[PDB]
């Protein structure tokens, strides 16, 4: 069982943007994931006086998109069904501010230009960080700016980076709620390549494949990880009476049913590795995006099956690759 | 684990219900699971000719109901948000004529009285259940009307029984589908009560709390159940290139706001125990229903939390009810 | 001049249901035929006189691509498919979707009971509460579905007193100036393009022509007239606060089902203008967009008349006018 | 007397950016300016000559339980919340989301940065596209929004070219035919309930009046006249194929999430009376409907006017009026 990372009582009152000259710092978390997919670039970058930050997916060709915000409490910009970019952030709904720094930074690109198909679309979604920490500091439009500028194609930087560095999971009590991070995870198989990238910030905990406790809601009175169910099921027999914001970028074309069911399955399989999920208290939004680079055969059958080979199919694969991805934030 | 159930083989061209003089049979199941909820009644009937059932969910005096259509292939009838009563049966889109017959009872029942006040509300949904057998029998409006008279309080018939008759999981293939069955479980809390009913006729499988395939994707060859992942990714790896119809029934009140999201965060839930799930061949539906009976306390603080008792506390129990379901039936 | 009152007069209670009757289905006739050339479309109507109530189904045995725009907020709705081999309307509030289990299982039979992925019969189905026009508590039930089925028959439809629409009514602000209303179709032919509305009309608001004329519902037999609901709605704020429509749109230009969805919902929402309030809590409006998939937009959307002339929005909007005429002919 | 034109004319090209410019907001005063009385209500519009583009804020320092209805094929949306302190309407399609990032930094800053669960500051943002009516790139920024929030006042709106609607324009079947349109509000009280509508139609349809002329857009200069889209559209259909408006309505009225969420949608599709054709593809049309909870609806909807007289559906319809008026205000 890991340390545990309590993150400690609120600190409301601090100082707020305003009060610094804030400066953008690269981040580079705890390591480096590389991978290789043509086409996607990452930057992610903090504030140190917050601290938190902002996760950029860039994909300049632009590509399509399913949005699954699922959750209670969503804070998101655009949500478009074509993207350049998706940027993940902190700072509650004062961090959506971060894409609108994106948006700009890809105009100045493109010169200006404002035709319809040239026009930059920038899909946004936030975290409520500032529990975890003791200043109102939050990702700003120059921060999402530095974010776009920090990308570079196959890295992604593992832990406290970018939108993740002040994430936190395991909220019935915020005495028991720990610090997550960011994670991604990447698989290739024969030439399709899926990418998942999180930011886990969830009311409930986050649980490995065997079905352990692995992060948050950490009793320090116990030294022990509790599911939230077990603290749930007493408050109700004492006293009745007396956020998680992802994306999976994918090669593989899909149309857009298949794209947004796909989202809806991949969305639903993080239920596994963050229990509870998708509740009121929650603002979980999932980006499912493609290149749209490899066809899907148009028959379904391999050796494994007659209904083997279908994007029902990948959603199964992409789940576990978010899984993945999960694990590697609450390392 | 379990003895493998497996369904066999597609047999189609048999009879449907014209050729039969169709006999309802009370569902007596494998066992009769009791529990205490006044004013909630359930009732199966089905054909041994099909064989195939329905399931019916009276609530007499009518709830408050959030439907939660996410499967990509939905067969749903009505989704109101107030109902008499919700009808679960096989037979596909043909069975959604049963919940035409519970309909019909209870506007004879109402003496055909048609003020808006008085309209009687069933919602119904259906599982593809024609694969696992070799007639085209399906769940008329006679079944519907039977599976209602046959409501009684406080008894749920387990396993094959009702719209669980021919339910079936595990569908890479279908030489490793399984039989499934229908499934209840029943909880109370200090004066909180939650039921949850399932027919469970999943593209994935059934999984326990330790991970463990327990039914579904039985090869023969092997003796072993294998998690869809499995052969998903290595079919991707030789080739590219070379449905869950449920209810939570609970006396708690909750908003409709409320209501709809502990739909959505219980049906999401059940990812954990059928995987994958949600997919664009199934057509998952829950129905979330209170009957407004429990006042949750106006601030959620107990000895467990600061945030310990709310709705989303709720789903999480609700979620395990569900879960226990599940796995009643796949037994 | 104004047309004549057909006021559907007082609720009555007490009134039998449909085992009380030997109920035989009529083909139902209307007021008047309207006759269109759009092969693979088949409507049917039949009624029983008993309610009076009936209901009304197109039959596309291809299968066909399917929106559905269920705006309303009582909506009584079954199937709901995005493929679709009928659609029934019907009478009967939600007792009538059994009209639609008729169509299915008539439908399976004629699969000789066939139940593989690909023959499963698709039919959606949307309902009107018609009860409050009438003394029975008759409903279209599974062997009207079936009757209105084998009545179907492709490039004719019965306007008025017909099928869903026998008991149809408007303008229910109160129910002393609610009038019977009908079922509309109306079609258009743009060189092959084909546009073929169906509609049936019970909203709680008014009929409203093009000119901007009340024409059906609402009216008071103290005046002689219809006014806007919205005059008795802002004279009964000043007093007391002091200081469904089920329809359908097919077409034989192929739209992907983003387009189709976004053709749906414009449509449904140009119902606006014909019938006023309408999405309103108290309506069910549910409109099916239908595509049988025959004809290609061309590529690009110029034309003389602009550049951006020929598209899915040009023909939603073209379908808007076909549904306000198929309007007017159900308040007829 | 038919409208003046007002000719957008032709797009152009190659033009600055908002830092080519040294912009400084100026306070929109529009054509004339509608005072009315709804205290809690401030509205603020701004705009840069140098585009020219602007934002319109609405300010609910009380913040106010709202439904958003993004019904169109073409919305940009930030937010969308069913909470908020503020509503932005933009120019600078998706970059003038920046604008509510402007008044949600502002609102924290009036906050003293404080950022615990109930005092977090929500704002929803929604645009139009912009770009087609001027030669510039210059965009609703953060700077803008932040400046119409300051300039915002109860009881005050500018009528025409002001914020939002600086370089709105309508009649989108070809650019030669569209019209500049402006923004619009109307407000009416009756005994203590209030309705005040605002609108920035940008639409690919046209300006429609309530006797069903067009009004503004789709102006033909070769002909002197306005006609519906529908006559292109049928034109140009027989030769090629042969054989934004961003929106609020704010109310004083109690109403449950679920009663004003149909609200929204009524209001909404009524919009399709003067906006035509209206939720099309090509539009991002999105309402925001907004209760400010002052006052009941009586609990049963009876008055001398009819049974159903007083209810939500018939705030919805009175709601409805105010913005069709808001929307010939804009167009005028």
């Amino acid at each position: 069982d890991p340390a545990p990372r309590l993150a400690g009582p609120p600190v409301f009152g601090g100082p707020g943007n305003d009060a610094f000259d804030l400066a953008p710092v690269r981040s580079t978390g705890r390591e480096m994931l590389r991978f290789d997919f043509p086409g996607v670039s990452i930057g992610a970058a903090h504030y140190e006086e917050g601290p938190t930050g902002a996760t950029v997916i860039h994909i300049p060709a632009g590509a399509r998109t399913a949005v699954d915000a699922r959750g209670g409490a969503v804070g998101l910009s655009g949500g478009y069904d074509f993207n350049h970019a998706i940027c993940l952030a902190g700072g509650a709904g004062y961090g959506l501010e971060a894409g609108a720094g994106v948006s700009r930074a890809l105009l100045e690109r493109l010169e200006h230009r404002t035709g319809f198909a040239e026009l930059q679309l920038v899909s946004s979604a936030v975290i409520y960080d500032f529990s975890a920490r003791s200043t109102a500091v939050y990702p700003d439009k120059a921060l999402g700016r530095a974010a776009l500028e920090f990308a570079v194609p196959g890295e992604f930087p593992q832990g406290r980076a970018g939108a993740g560095m002040s994430a936190s999971a395991g909220k019935v009590d915020w005495d028991r709620t720990e610090i997550t991070g960011q994670g991604a995870a990447f698989r290739r198989l024969g030439d399709v390549r899926i990418l998942a990238v999180v930011v886990p910030n969830p009311v409930g905990v986050i649980v490995d494949r065997a079905g352990t406790v692995v992060r948050g809601n950490y009793d320090a009175q116990t030294g022990v990880r509790r599911h939230p169910v077990f603290d749930y099921q007493e408050a109700f027999a004492e006293q009745v009476p007396p956020t998680t914001i992802s994306a999976i970028v994918t090669n593989v074309r899909m149309s857009p049913v298949e794209l947004n069911q796909f989202a809806k399955q991949v969305h639903s399989s993080m239920h596994r590795g963050i229990q509870p999920f998708h509740t009121d208290m929650d603002g979980d939004t999932l980006f499912a995006v493609t290149t749209d680079e490899i066809d899907l055969p148009t028959t379904p059958g391999s050796s494994r099956g007659r209904l083997s080979v279908n994007a029902t199919a990948l959603g199964a694969i992409a789940s576990e690759v978010m899984w993945d991805a999960v694990l590697e934030a609450g390392k």
